[PDB]
């Protein structure tokens, strides 16, 4: 509407004026109180004790809303913590500022008021304003569903979803920090570039080194050279940069990858248990936690089943002797309406099986363990039958939330499949030196916290996805 | 030396042989105890209550030092927490492993241990060892001095100096994480890449969206957005990305931008002296902080100079008058040896002549203010003396270690200033829906941890600096 249009002339123009009359952006003006912090301390005490006790706050905020009741008004002022109310009152407020300002000023405008509070007939509290003034004038006013995302700060503004959203976003992250803390580990920074890197790469260049180097998918190396040098238990929550589509996946998303030496994958299994059951614990309260048509129950153990015990519970007619043999896996692969690429040996079929018929159903938090040795990374054989590795999936929702590994610490082995798919020569030399038997775990920052906030896609997540242009 | 090249044959050929007898890298021996956890709990009692609590434990490191003391042994095991002497006797240990097999490991092996604790003839606390075994086969031997730098791992088994550095390296950063939570802050995550960014940029190209992103310098307009947003009090702790050259300058080191509304620069200075010195109180215990041949004192309130007056302080011989004229001050510009390019004007002078001057004695914690407008990037101007703006700089050993300003909310000179220089749009939109008074922290992570841990280079706290190939 060429309603705003107008705005942008008014507006504008009185800023114009301020210029004439004063310091139109101080930045002299001090509060002391936020909202919440007035609302937790006060929101139970009627009038009385308001008379009495005669607590004077200073507050700032941006204008909501505005109700101009003539010569006496209510304003309700928008900070970080929340809402307060403040009654402007023409004649307590300073001599010819209610009506040649107050009523000049715009919704949007940020403001400070000092002033007695009290609260007023329909039960909220407010401030009896004996000061009040313009700090920033909101030369704009205020606010698909994607413009949420086009500029976060009016969705943060206009949402209280969002702006809880994040506020739990931090109070996670610093959550997993400290948890992992007082388990004995470590934090690090390792590099964001590599020379050397399945997903496509952010290629870069150097300019004083005229060699191409590349944004990181993982830390996964640099990390156990740090176990190898003898820092045991690190892990390091950072950005890892995977160069694809913004499906509504992300071109940079936060991962947490954790090493701790002298333990397996199971250890990190529990750990990972302990992990989601004590965040949820301390950041939301209740064990079982809603998100869309489905309740989550981190209260009861999480679900422990291999990729075979998978298959057979959700895919109840597989005859699984069928599995154990090329071509009744083959069949069992096509009549499920599976495409078999010539390449793919008995353990792709499989775990393709799995794929389809029971990943998307791990709606409860649960772990699927033993992934055969073809579609496998640096996984470690097992010792007892190494058609299989040891490694697990953690899953939440139907989508993978973790990953953990009992380290491959065998330097002839993992150069083998270095040079299989194709090679990090340096990290295998580090192996040579030796590197501990180590469990590897790997998280998914972003994720978790929308299975911790019950946003459903990732853009909620991320106060800057990346838009298309 | 060719001595170790038959290592590498030994080794190598000893691996073949244990695959044939077991698993050669079992993930099976699990620890309960550290060298130093053990040594701060045990290291104060003489043999007898040793003797009577008998007290057995279990451990597990790299084999450093091993005395074969022909049917007995003094072995020393490194972990993460330090060093733990054993006592490895042939007839307490399983039969056939002490000849058969502890005689057959190298030194760089990764070994456990189970046994009784004790204390030997010299001093030391000790583990009679009724079980050892191999863990990892160091199929390489332990370790200019750029090696330090090549295979930081190496180092960190060598040195107790960098193991020492960056295990207060983190013990800062969590530090800072948490007195800035204290004080009602939340961290953040923003872009690592933006479409538009003195320095130069690492330009790299998004495949999916034909469009060339750049590597953040800094996070401060992603920042500010959120203040406007909402978020009052933020910060951001994260990797920062000049394109330049490796200055034993790294091309990407550590940051840390924080915002806080309703406050001027003068509340960020008084923040960051409480921050250096709650950090070195906590961290380092001693107020006073040695640092090459010079000694700093975060006792004492740190100097607060403006730029002029710095120069004066510096160069005494300055008749200060000559500043406020640019002529006179040309020729004081030239006579200190200073190259007057035809473009600066009185305010780049100046600056200049106090880089020349005065920068380098800054030894002691210093903060320099009023830097002129011209030098100034969006910088706020001061409203007595518009000459001016309203700016600080850190200054620690004669680096710059802050930045802080009361930041330019006034959307119509920042886009004037964005043109100035040549410019994002969308940040000016956002400044005109309203950014509340605020003040920016900015701090070089790195360089703290250097003046902290006595380091001396980039490169000494960095885990893995970029070398050139």
């Amino acid at each position: 509407v060429v309603d705003l249009n107008n705005e942008l002339k008014t507006r504008r123009e009185k800023l114009a004026n301020l210029r004439e009359q004063g310091i139109a952006f101080p930045n002299d003006f001090r509060r002391d109180h936020t909202s919440d912090q007035l609302h937790a301390e006060f929101d139970g005490k009627e009038n009385e004790e308001l008379e009495a006790l005669n607590i004077e706050v200073a507050v700032a905020g941006r204008m909501m809303t505005r109700r101009i009741m003539g010569k006496a008004s209510f304003v309700t002022l928008q900070d970080v913590g929340g809402r307060i109310q403040l009654y402007v009152a023409r004649d307590d407020l300073p001599e010819g500022v209610y009506n040649e300002q107050f009523k000049k000023w715009d919704l949007g405008d940020i403001l400070g008021a000092k002033g007695k509070l009290f609260k007023t007939k329909t039960g909220e509290l407010s401030i009896h304003c004996t000061e009040l003034r313009l700090l920033t004038k909101a030369l704009r006013p205020l606010p698909d569903q994607e413009a949420r995302y086009r500029q976060r700060y009016l969705d943060l503004i206009s949402n209280d979803e969002s702006r809880n959203t994040f506020k739990v976003r931090s109070q996670i992250l610093s959550g997993i920090r400290q948890f992992m803390v007082n388990r004995g580990f470590m934090e690090v920074e390792t590099p964001m570039m590599q020379v050397i890197p399945a997903a496509r790469p952010f290629i870069t260049h150097h300019n004083a080194l005229d060699l191409d180097m590349y944004l990181r998918i993982a830390p996964e190396l640099y990390l156990k050279r740090l176990v190898v040098g003898g820092f045991e238990r690190v892990f390091e929550i950072n950005r890892n940069f995977r160069n694809e589509g913004i499906s509504v996946h992300n071109p940079e998303f936060t991962m947490m990858e954790l090493y701790m030496a002298y333990a397996d994958y199971k250890d990190l299994i529990e750990l990972t248990e302990s992990l989601f059951r004590t965040l949820a614990q301390d950041i939301l309260g209740k064990t079982e936690v809603t998100y869309g048509d489905v309740t989550l129950d981190f209260g009861k153990p999480f679900e422990k089943l291999t990729m075979r015990e998978a298959i057979k519970k959700y895919r109840p007619e597989t005859d699984m002797a069928d599995l154990d043999n090329f071509d009744s896996a083959k069949a069992i692969a096509e009549s499920i309406g599976i495409h078999v690429e010539k390449s793919w040996g008995l353990g792709r079929i499989v775990t393709e099986i799995f794929e389809e018929v029971a990943e998307a159903h791990l709606i409860q938090p649960t772990f699927i363990t033993e992934y055969p040795a073809e579609v496998s990374p640096l996984a470690r054989r097992n010792d007892v039958n190494p058609e299989i590795t040891d490694r697990f999936e953690f899953f939440i929702g139907g989508r993978e939330i973790g990953n953990g590994f009992s380290e491959l610490n065998d330097a002839e082995d993992q150069a083998q499949r270095f040079l299989d798919q194709v090679y990090d020569e340096d990290y295998v030399t580090a192996l040579e030196h030796g590197l501990p038997p180590t469990a590897g775990l790997g998280i998914g920052i972003d994720r978790m916290v929308m299975l911790f906030t019950n946003s459903h896609t990732i853009r909620d997540v991320i106060l800057f996805p990346a838009m298309r242009p």
